[PDB]
């Protein structure tokens, strides 16, 4: 919560010093480590393992039970991806919290639900939240992150599916951000730099990353290296999960294929027609489950 001086300890200069290092929020200097606090102008280990233990209290960062446990589960918020069956599948649709892979071979669809998603997040129809653990000016607003990687996003296509929508695709387009990354390290500097656009005041609730693995598959070819692969990999996921984590934003990834972490694992496959099939393989709490659904000048649907 923006207001730093309130942390015990915590006086206007020492909190000038840390809004700048990035820290603005309690959460991220309750969850930082003190080396990521006193690589900072002035703060000592006394200073930074303090206030860190103190942004925990004000969070309440301790052990939780009985109904405390079905609380901190109301504050996860679900985006329908416009398919009946895909959303049942999900119990709702695709959780924030979390990142959720649609994996699958060529034409498939992967793009063409992360080009629907941006639709409609600016729908509050399709925005599933519960007031309990949700309050509305926290979705007020909403905007998404494009990490563009093989360069497939496409502006004509997000007003075509929002006309499909019934809403204006002008302002789809003004309330999404897109970066074009021509490889890993563009990728996931782009990927640290969402946390400037929520501090320029945008209420950005969800991250595409499309897709997520063509520029490491790219860059290390070689099997021997396959090492420096995963960790690298391996870095860029943390980097996400901390951040849906911390901004209560949904992360979406696509994947090409003829591994990594991510909550939730689809494989999508192209059926007769315009028709393709959804497979849920993986997830914490689900069933594998199939959804079938369809790809049209609407956009997704069924
Ligand atoms: N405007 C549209 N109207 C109807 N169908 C469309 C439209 N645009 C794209 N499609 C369909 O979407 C399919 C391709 O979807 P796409 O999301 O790009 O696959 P993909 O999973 O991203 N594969 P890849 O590009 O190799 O990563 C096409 O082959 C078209 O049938
Ligand atoms: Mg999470
Ligand atoms: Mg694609």
């Amino acid at each position: 919560a923006d207001v730093l001086t309130e942390l015990p300890g915590v006086g206007p200069s020492t909190a000038d010093k840390l809004i700048e290092g990035g820290y603005l929020d309690f959460m991220k200097i309750a969850t930082a480590t003190i080396g990521e606090l006193t690589d900072i102008e002035g703060i000592s280990e006394k200073a930074a393992a303090k206030m860190i233990m103190a942004a925990r209290d004000l969070c309440d960062l301790g052990f939780k039970s009985g109904v405390e446990l079905l609380k901190q589960r109301q504050s996860v918020w679900r985006l329908s991806t416009g398919s009946t069956e895909l959303d049942t599948v999900l119990a709702g649709g695709i959780e924030s919290q979390s990142v959720t892979e649609f994996a699958g071979m060529f034409g498939s669809g992967k793009t063409q639900i992360m080009h629907q998603t941006c639709v409609n997040l600016q729908m509050r129809e399709k925005i599933f939240a519960d007031l309990e653990g949700v309050v509305e000016e926290e979705l007020e607003a909403p905007k998404a992150v494009y990490i563009d990687t093989e360069g497939t996003f496409r502006p004509e296509r997000v007003v075509q599916m929002a006309e499909g929508a019934g809403i204006d695709g002008q302002t789809v387009l003004d309330n999404t951000f897109v970066a074009r990354a021509y490889n890993s390290d563009m990728q996931m500097l782009f990927a640290e730099k969402i946390e400037d656009l929520i501090k320029g005041g945008n209420n950005i609730k969800l991250v595409i990353i499309d897709s997520l693995t063509s520029t490491f598959r790219n860059e290390f070819t070689g099997r021997g290296k396959l090492a420096e692969r995963q960790q690298k990999l391996g870095r860029h996921m943390a980097t996400l999960n901390k951040l849906a984590d911390l901004y209560n934003c949904i992360v979406l990834v696509t994947n090409q294929v003829a591994g990594h972490a991510a909550t939730f694992r689809f494989f999508l496959r192209k059926s007769k027609g315009d028709k393709r099939v959804a497979k849920l393989y993986d997830s914490p709490h689900l069933p594998d489950s199939e959804a079938v659904f369809r790809i049209t000048e609407k956009g997704i649907q069924d």
